[PDB]
């Protein structure tokens, strides 16, 4: 609980998980008269903590999100980054502390979102603006006693990334394997199940209603993290993050690569853990990675998502990200921003009905690839493959032949792909 | 009028909608000699023009449908693709000109009636054909003389589809809304009566009464809806449609899916006010999308439509089709004639009892979603899944067990299945 300056200031909160740092500070502050509002990157948190703090603590705090939105009048407003760029950010917020929770997020919402709290909080009438996070860029992983931190090796059979975790020993009790990809994912959770080891997990897009409950049972998972009691883990290190490549072919290629995981996605897979008691920590390698850049690609996806849903010009979009870099604490990447307000300031005039297609069944990159899919009817010419992805032009297929105008290889193709489109040519240009 | 030349021709008229592409030319024709013949998609329709060309140009023309049929006698004679296909088509028939009336439009019937008739009326005797319309293929909205179109804003206090309705716009007068579902009629429609607002929810089931005809009103209606002399039109632009995915999962799939409207759905709503005392138009998503064009749903849909409605060989249906790809200015599609063909050759021995329970249901795909059943029986096997499409399969349902063995994804698989019947396997390998 930080101080609350008449004048302005911007706080970093550095505490550790379950500290009560989006429930307890917060009502600290809302028990002095401040209007306060918190952020969170997920719903299912806000929501969360929305009702713990008031069935105990005896607040009902407004709670706002996209699957849910409650008014109830405190001076609390447990609301989400998305949802709060979506009404605008603070262009209409009355607020007297900001906490950009879990601020150690490198995806495109937390970021503008904060970008956007960072540039307008001063002005929207805040008097302190709070950065919290279990892990901030840079501090390094530490042993936290409440977390038996144990190696692994392969004193067994079942292959895992190496450390083959010996079968013999290894039954189930609480135990939790954490994994990279969807597919690989489940190969093992049922290469096991033939034993009793459930083959559960969360992926991209399922309900938490595929949760167990009792049974020392052991599980699986990826990364965007339920019930069940974790008093231990098994992280694999092995994290996954899209990443830019500029192989002028005809010009970049946002590819999922994978690799070494960072700090934060190193004790926040250990955040999962050592809760209720004194937890355990599976890992294969020991080393960490250090984090406080993050690919320059997220920077496309403000840009993308800015210009999708938030109604940002490539425009405003910079200057939000702009505020959200000069502020310390914070992640950063190479400035690659006046490179990509430069592409999206040309790509205009993108077809309605292809945005609102593509948006809606959340696809990565909506505007972009509901961009390079006007180009691709207004030119009678199919897209780079029949994916889901291209599914917006699923009713054309009866009039469209001939090459694909390639803007950007955003993953497989199969057609002819001729580089000379206009815009090609711009985004070339652009790249120089 | 077009000339009925000494030979045979296939001709084509673009009249604007309402200038007697179906009442002033036929009459024309009548009053010379010649036996016309004419056809519209729908039985209302249908049953409009006998009273009109009575009503005012003394002419008493047989009407043909399915609820009624009224035979004056007389050489003119209107009638629709489904009740002339199931008259036998054209073969069955000596009629001097054959107007297709409405040949713009793209369901399985109003497809196999032209197929027919530009397959047979020369070889029957006919003079002239006139494929007839006011939006052929490549056509875009044409703007109306007295309607000013407006677009939607985010000034609203209630929702839809992305923008809102500003409740000042709609507080006075008869306005009808758009909106692409009923489930999400029956909401939207609500909503609204809550705020002393007077809505009415329409659809296909409900009752044409519902909606009153005078006093101010606001109805929230689908495609389905004249006296109703709307003030305003607000359009969602959005339209549903149903999509084949071949996905060799085993074989394919015939989803409903929610696509954006073409030119033509664009014409049929903005229509629907504006007629006579000035009115407007309001959307969503701007620039329409292009008409004249049809999924392989369709030519399916011919093929089942056609062995269970009509009942036609799959060679003869092929052999209405091959006469449409071919003719120009018809909306175009995949040729996938001699695919569908195939898959439909092998699925016989039908259980007529399922067949019959279907038709007499409304299934969509009554033969496909019948032999899905035949089988499914036939080897004491359940259904996919117990959806509202399966019922006829519930006298049975004790004496089932065993994963289904699935032919191809109709609707919602929710059970275990198999994908080695000889059957699926046959359709897999008719894949070509």
């Amino acid at each position: 609980p930080p101080a609350v300056p008449q004048t302005f200031q911007v706080a970093h909160l550095h505490a550790p998980t379950g500290s009560g740092k989006s429930t307890k500070v917060p009502a600290a502050y809302a028990a002095q008269g401040y209007k306060v509002l918190v952020l969170n990157p997920s719903v299912a948190a806000t929501l969360g903590f929305g009702a713990y703090m008031s069935k105990a603590h005896g607040i009902d705090p407004n709670i706002r999100t996209g699957v849910r939105t409650i008014t109830t009048g405190g001076s609390i407003t447990y609301s989400t980054y998305g949802k709060f760029l979506a009404d605008g950010g603070c262009s209409g917020g009355a607020y007297d502390i900001i906490i950009c929770d879990e601020c150690h997020s490198t995806d495109s919402t937390t970021i503008l979102g904060i970008g956007t709290v960072l540039d307008q909080a001063e002005t929207a009438g805040a008097r302190l603006v709070v950065l919290a996070t279990a892990t901030p860029p840079g501090s390094v992983t530490v042993p936290h006693p409440n977390i038996e931190e144990i190696g692994l090796s392969n004193n067994g059979e079942i292959p895992f990334y190496g450390k083959a975790i010996p079968i013999e020993a290894i039954k189930g009790g609480r135990h939790l394997i954490f994994c990279h990809s969807k597919k690989k994912c489940d190969e093992l959770a049922a290469k096991l199940t033939g034993l009793g080891l459930n083959a559960v997990a969360y992926y991209r897009g399922l309900d938490v209603s595929v949760i167990p409950p009792i049974g020392d049972v052991v599980v699986v998972a990826t990364d965007a993290l339920f019930t069940g009691d974790f008093d231990s883990v098994i992280d694999c290190n092995t994290c996954v993050t899209q990443t830019v490549d500029f192989s002028l072919d005809p010009t970049f290629t946002i590819e999922t690569t994978t690799v070494p995981q960072d700090a934060v996605s190193r004790s926040q897979r250990r955040g999962r853990t050592g809760r209720g008691r004194s937890g355990i920590y599976r890992f294969v390698t020991p080393g960490e990675r250090p984090s406080g850049m993050f690919d320059s690609s997220v920077l496309c996806e403000c840009y993308d998502a800015g210009c999708a849903w938030y109604e940002l010009t490539p425009a405003e979009t910079s200057v939000r990200l702009r505020a959200y870099l000069n502020t310390p604490g914070l992640p950063v990447c190479q400035d690659h921003l006046e490179f990509w307000e430069s592409v999206f300031t040309g790509l205009t005039h993108i077809d309605a009905h292809f945005l609102s297609q593509t948006k809606q069944a959340g696809d990565n990159f909506p505007y972009l690839v509901a961009y390079q899919a006007t180009v691709c009817a207004r030119a009678q010419a199919p897209p780079p493959s029949w994916d889901q992805m291209w599914k917006c032009l699923i009713r054309l297929k009866p009039t469209l032949h001939g090459p694909t105008p390639l803007l950007y290889r955003l993953g497989a193709v199969q057609n002819e792909v001729i580089l000379t489109h206009p815009i090609t040519k711009y985004i070339m240009a652009c790249m120089s």
